[PDB]
């Protein structure tokens, strides 16, 4: 029973160079089980730039596959999960993730069907203090000591991106 998701499914699998993101951003159609094969395509796909699968029903397990992914992709730099049914545990998940991750840079997941919660928000912030890469963080924290420190930290990050950048450029100046 072959879905409509068939043949971007297998421009992933095949690194199909063209292929250089993965959007499938409200799509009514699709399903977990196929967010996640998306998800397992990526792990070693060197191609996508960005994937993006806001308002797809998404869950806390296409968040840990996700968490998972991120460990092994070393190409997607934009992630947006917003306006899913993602917990706190799926959101840390992928924080934790960012412990070997450093070359995505932006993360987004506004607007999930619940709140993560305080305690999530806390702990959020903790991990990030532990990653110099994301510089966008797409989410309003509900409170304030979490939202100043993840403001200070993504500042940080830009700024020592930026010096390594200059740096870089300067190497073979
Ligand atoms: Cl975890
Ligand atoms: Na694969
Ligand atoms: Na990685
Ligand atoms: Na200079």
């Amino acid at each position: 029973a072959p879905s409509i998701f068939d043949e971007p499914l297998e421009r992933v699998k095949n690194n199909d160079p063209e292929m250089t993101e993965v959007n499938v951003n409200n799509s009514d159609c699709i399903t977990n089980e196929i967010l996640v094969r998306f998800t397992e395509a990526l792990e070693f796909n060197t191609v996508v730039k960005l994937f993006a699968l806001a308002n797809t029903r998404a869950d806390d397990h296409v968040a840990f596959a996700i968490a998972i992914m991120l460990k092994a992709n070393k190409t997607i730099t934009s992630l947006n999960l917003d306006s899913n049914h993602i917990t706190g545990k799926g959101i840390l998940a992928i924080f934790r993730a960012l412990l070997q991750n450093n070359t995505l840079t932006e993360l987004r997941f506004h607007n999930q069907r619940h709140i993560c919660g305080g305690k999530t928000e806390m702990e959020i912030a903790k991990l990030l203090k532990e990653n110099t890469t994301l510089l966008k963080l797409g989410y309003h924290f509900e409170l304030a000591g979490p939202r100043m420190t993840v403001t200070n930290l993504l500042s940080r990050n830009m700024d020592k991106q930026r010096q390594k950048r200059l740096q870089e450029q300067r190497q073979a100046q």
